[PDB]
DNA sequence: AAGACGTGGAC
DNA sequence: GTCCACGTCT
């Protein structure tokens, strides 16, 4: 009863919308940037990132000859960098590749670093018109509840059945709305908790509602790393801080020097880092910073710095006042800022 | 197949 | 505390 599944749908979202900024228009690039914030990321904390995103890299090829760091900056706090480093490799290609204007096919878009299937579906539909679904989990939960689906969410393959349903139930008129129509639902309506079902637009063919069960789907299933922190400051008040490798965590950010303790075993491992002279004194404060995978526990220990040769390395003097011109991970953000009003 | 990869906010 | 949060790449 697709087309049946179609009006009611594309009728609530008609009603429904939010105008969000990157609705604005369907510009491919917009959509791109929007998307790849939205990723594991609420709209709330994408709005204000997308807005200075967007003011700052107006269009594709601004963001395309833009340095990275100044890009790692505009993404500064909005967690995953790495979505960022593709999405800036990405636009370089588009740029140069197909001469700035996004590819409206599948095969050739799937084919950029940082874009996957729901990013194809996203971007192409909206954009250009293209047939194809563009499942988040926002998607795979109004499917899993609207077609009684209890494979776990985790699975690929699970994923790939969500698609075939949406190939199969897709206004084939208007790809774009219905897709953002699917997502929309998912985000305003048929929510993670207590979803909406007396004002579901589609509660009518909706199985886990008939069933009793929208609220227990969709089916789905951390180490601790200590970590030493240097803050050092010369007489200059100028900061040691480094680049982090351009692989793993928070890769290409700024932080003040670390280790990895194992323990709260010294700040001698942190003494040690030479490659140029410090004493380290007693640490100020001891923090923990969550991430996806794992969680550090800081501890940061002030000191002193005298230079005996270059810096090179990874490592850079800054000066105070132009800390605020590197992207820091928000746990390096924090370091500083207890730091300083400590020195009150 | 499944772990790496940030962050903040609702609950 | 938990869940959002499949998104993508490996
Ligand atoms: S009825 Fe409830 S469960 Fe079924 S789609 Fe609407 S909101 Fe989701
Ligand atoms: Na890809």
């Amino acid at each position: 009863p697709a087309r049946e599944f179609q009006r009611d749908l594309l009728d609530w979202f008609a009603r429904e919308r939010r105008d969000l900024p990157w609705r604005k228009d369907r510009d491919p690039y917009k959509v791109w940037v929007s998307e790849v914030m939205l990723q594991q990321t609420r709209v709330e904390t994408v709005i204000p990132y997308f807005e200075q995103f967007i003011d700052r890299f107006p269009t594709l090829e601004a963001l395309a000859d833009a340095d990275e760091d100044e890009v790692l900056k505009a993404w500064e706090g909005l967690g995953y960098y790495s979505r960022v480093r593709n999405l800036h490799a990405a636009v370089k290609e588009v740029k140069t590749r197909y001469g700035g204007k996004v590819p409206d096919d599948p095969d050739e878009f799937s084919r950029l670093k940082g874009v996957g299937p729901y990013t194809v579906g996203a971007v192409l539909s909206l954009a250009y018109g293209v047939p194809e679904p563009a499942v988040d989990g926002n998607v795979m939960r109004v499917l899993s509840r609207l077609f009684l689906v209890t494979d776990d969410i985790a699975k690929c393959s699970t994923r790939k059945r969500f698609e075939q349903i949406v190939r199969e139930i897709m206004a084939y008129e208007n790809p774009g709305a219905f897709n953002e129509a699917l997502i929309e639902l998912g985000a305003l309506v048929c929510t993670p908790r207590r979803p909406s079902c007396l004002l579901c637009p589609v509660q009518a063919y909706c199985q886990a509602f008939a069933e009793g069960v929208a609220e227990e789907l969709p089916v789905k299933m951390v180490k601790q790393v200590p970590l030493a922190v240097a803050v050092l400051a010369d007489d200059e008040g100028r900061v040691l801080i480094r680049k982090r490798d351009s692989t793993g965590l928070l890769a290409n950010l700024w932080e003040f020097p670390s280790c990895e303790t194992d323990g709260a075993d010294g700040k001698e491992k942190l003494e040690q880092m030479v490659g140029l002279q410090v004493e380290l004194t007693e640490p100020i404060v001891s923090f923990e910073h969550a991430f996806s995978h794992l969680v550090w526990q800081l501890t940061v220990f002030p000191g002193r710095l005298v230079h005996g040769g270059p810096v090179e390395e990874p490592y850079r003097l800054a000066p105070e006042d132009e800390l605020k011109a590197y992207a820091f991970p928000v746990s390096h953000q924090r370091v500083w800022r207890e730091y300083k009003e400590w020195a009150s």
